[PDB]
């Protein structure tokens, strides 16, 4: 009973490796078209109303917003003598940088994004202090866009700079020592736009000196691979200052090369191309820069670690006999990341079961010294420099917004103190609980599971559950804080579920690639094991289940949709890649291949064209569930055409189906992107139009 936008029909035939392929919606891929625009508004022009239509979406709204309204605040940093801190009253669109005079001192303004947009769509991306905490760097973002400008400031004043580095994305920030400019990196001019609306591909990164009190054409061009467009070229400055470490990184795995520059040594001032060392020279491993004491740098790597550990390397002796492990791998827990603080100690974050772990090693020995106590949850800020001499860190949980702790580094014990608690305000969340479970996979293999839900809750198979995923490109799935799922589960009756699939980093590299590449099919299938999970254990049903994921997650939803529509009644696909057969060739989705493989490749378009969502649309038994696809024009992360062609293809499959009752639909978003930087007003808005959606098509219930 639904009447979907009309969408002309193009036949377009492509030979991939001797397959014929047919897709009949490439205009789309033109977001500039009136042709496309009418499409993306015709699709806004129905999902909205039915969207608004929902009988409880102003309670909806209101709790949600309600449930979020608590002063929020990140770790304070110091900086000389001032720290620095984020804070939100509760409902500002961006956080508001504030710095103070020590932890004591009346806290001022610093830097408000607010300030810069009135839709609150200028967003920071990016924050570097000088050396000598007397200049600040940070880039600025426009509606959601990748794209950077870098703006300057002095510390602590917050007086502003002159100097703006256009054309940033993806980029370093790092000051040299004598405070005079810094790296960063920046892409060469390109036909057409670059606002985030463009699909325009992104290679060639180049890295750039900017000498502060000049204009960006003054910039120096140090370190460029056109013999190798995909190579992006991480830069950063050591704790001493003599060093350029040169990180170099193709696609999104955890391994890179690793050359440096002695800075010191150098006869001129930067000012061309860089002469480099090169120490690693290959894509086997990770080499992420942890500190330095002189030429011997330490580094966190997965050099025959697959759970990660912690390697000396000396530049006086560089040859990979002379390397040394100074932490080694654990043989359960994923090294997650590494800080030196107080000239000689480590803070090494753990991955132990999909919860964090802190403890304190010694850098000289690597020997652990102490453990951090955490609740159950995850390490979601941290705070401590080398050169100072105490930490803060922030936990995150299902039912703790954030607890942010304070730890004296100078003696040898460490017994943290807690700094903040942040709490919603008037909510019991001691009446519900968080259970860990870990269901069978169809290979065999055991997969974690969180289910947060209301205590004394019995399996009947009655509850609606919100089941999210992601699945990929190393990212584990850690526990956090959702205020609108507190909502769903005080107001919906819902259970709320994530399934740590493989392609995650939850148990290291193995548990990634056995999610990547050949083996993508068996995130599809750990997926859907957890909803059979859910249903068989009498948690809910199927008609009750909906699923979400954004991105890589929403591709998750697409496949799975696709596959087993028969196992869910909602599924919601943000942000989603969904034609993977042509995601390589628009902004950074050459990136991704790592993970998708690409269909230019005769064995990878074997394996991409079994669940490529947009060419596996096809009518079951079962009717597909409800979808809702969320997008914004410009997300120039996932180009919006993968939603826009997967509506068009997915409306047309069930234009004339009898069986088909459940809406497909989608909600094109303006001046947001793939998600970062999102402001809070947008952020809810998106949270209640999900939830009204459920509650229109899943049957929920409110309750006051
Ligand atoms: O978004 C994603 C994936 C998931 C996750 O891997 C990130 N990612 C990207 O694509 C990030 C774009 C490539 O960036 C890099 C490439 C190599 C090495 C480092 C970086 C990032 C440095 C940087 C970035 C920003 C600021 C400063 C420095 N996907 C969408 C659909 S599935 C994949």
């Amino acid at each position: 009973k639904f009447t979907y936008p009309n969408a002309r029909r193009d036949e377009l035939v492509e030979d991939y490796h001797g397959t014929k392929v047919t897709e009949y919606y490439r205009w789309l891929e033109d977001p500039d078209s009136e042709e496309t625009k009418a499409f993306v508004e015709a699709q806004n022009e129905l999902s909205k109303p039915f969207l608004d239509a929902c009988p409880i979406r102003e309670k909806l709204s209101s709790r949600i917003t309600e449930v979020w309204d608590y002063p929020k605040y990140s770790c304070p940093g110091r900086h000389g003598e001032y720290f620095y801190y984020y804070h939100n009253t509760g409902l500002q669109n961006q956080s508001v940088l504030y710095a103070q005079k020590g932890l004591g001192a009346d806290p001022s303004v610093f830097l408000d994004p607010n300030s810069l947009s009135e839709d609150g769509t200028v967003s920071l991306r990016g924050t570097a202090f000088s050396e000598n905490d007397q200049f600040f760097a940070y880039g600025l973002s426009k509606s959601g866009s990748d794209w950077v400008t870098i703006k300057f400031k002095k510390a602590p004043s917050g007086e502003d700079l002159p100097d703006t580095l256009e054309r940033v994305k993806f980029s370093s920030m790092a000051w040299t020592h004598d405070h005079k400019g810094l790296f960063y990196n920046r892409y060469l001019e390109q036909q057409g736009k670059s606002d985030g609306t463009e699909t325009t591909m992104n290679v060639d990164q180049k890295l750039f000196y900017h000498r502060l009190g000049t204009d960006q054409s003054e910039d120096v061009l140090v370190a460029e691979f056109p013999e190798h467009p995909r190579w992006m070229i991480g830069a950063e400055v050591s704790d001493c200052g003599r060093y350029l470490v040169m990180t170099i990184h193709e696609g999104c795995d955890p391994v890179n090369r690793l050359y440096y520059v002695d800075l010191k040594s150098m006869q001129n001032e930067i000012r061309g191309v860089l002469s480099y060392v090169k120490i690693v020279d290959n894509f086997d491993a990770e080499y992420e820069y942890i500190t330095n004491d002189g030429s011997k740098f330490t580094f966190k790597t997965n050099l025959n670690a697959s759970r990660y550990k912690l390697i000396n390397i000396d530049f006086a002796d560089p040859d990979q006999s002379n390397w040394q492990t100074l932490v080694d791998e654990d043989e359960k827990s994923v090294l997650e990341w590494a800080a030196c603080v107080n000239k000689d100690k480590l803070i090494l974050c753990y991955l132990k079961d999909v919860k964090n772990e802190l403890y304190v090693h010694g850098l000289s020995s690597g020997s652990r010294m102490s453990q951090l106590p955490l609740e159950v949850g995850s390490v979601v800020g941290y705070s401590g420099k080398k050169k100072y001499d105490e930490i803060f860190y922030q936990f995150t949980s299902f039912l703790t917004p954030g607890i942010i702790y304070r730890c004296d580094m100078t003696t040898d014990t460490y017994t943290p103190k807690t700094f903040r608690e942040i709490k919603v305000k008037d909510f019991d969340t001691s009446q519900f609980e968080t259970e860990q479970v870990f269901f069978p996979s169809k290979d065999g293999t055991k997969i974690p599971m969180f289910i947060v839900h209301r205590k004394g809750l019995v399996h009947d198979g009655s509850h609606p559950v919100m089941l999210y995923g992601y699945g990929g490109f190393n990212i584990s799935i850690t526990p956090s804080f959702s205020p609108s799922r507190l909502v769903f589960l005080q107001h919906l009756g819902g259970v709320y579920a994530i399934a740590n699939i493989r392609g995650g980093g939850e148990y290291g590299e193995s548990w990634h690639k056995a999610g990547n590449c050949a083996n993508k099919q068996n995130v599809f299938d750990d997926f859907q094991s957890a909803a059979q999970y859910l249903i068989e254990n009498k948690w809910t049903s199927a008609k009750r289940i909906t699923i979400n994921g954004g991105s890589n997650g929403g591709l998750l939803v697409g496949a799975c949709i696709n596959q087993r529509p028969d196992l869910f009644g909602c599924a919601v696909a943000q942000v989603g890649v969904l034609d993977m057969l042509r995601f390589h060739k628009f902004t950074i989705g050459h990136a991704w291949t790592t993970d998708y493989g690409s269909s230019d490749s005769t064995d990878d378009f074997k394996v991409l064209i079994k669940y490529s969502p947009l060419h596996n649309i096809r009518e079951q038994k079962d009717q597909y569930p409800a979808l809702l696809l969320l997008t914004g024009d410009h997300d120039d992360r996932v180009v919006p055409l993968h939603s826009l062609k997967f509506l068009a293809q997915i409306q047309y499959t069930f234009k004339d189906s009898d069986s088909q009752t459940n809406p497909l639909m989608g909600r094109i978003d303006t001046k947001s992107g793939h998600g970062f930087g999102k402001p809070t007003a947008k952020v809810i808005e998106e949270l209640t139009d999900i939830y009204s959606f459920m509650h229109q098509t899943v049957g929920l219930k409110w309750s006051d």
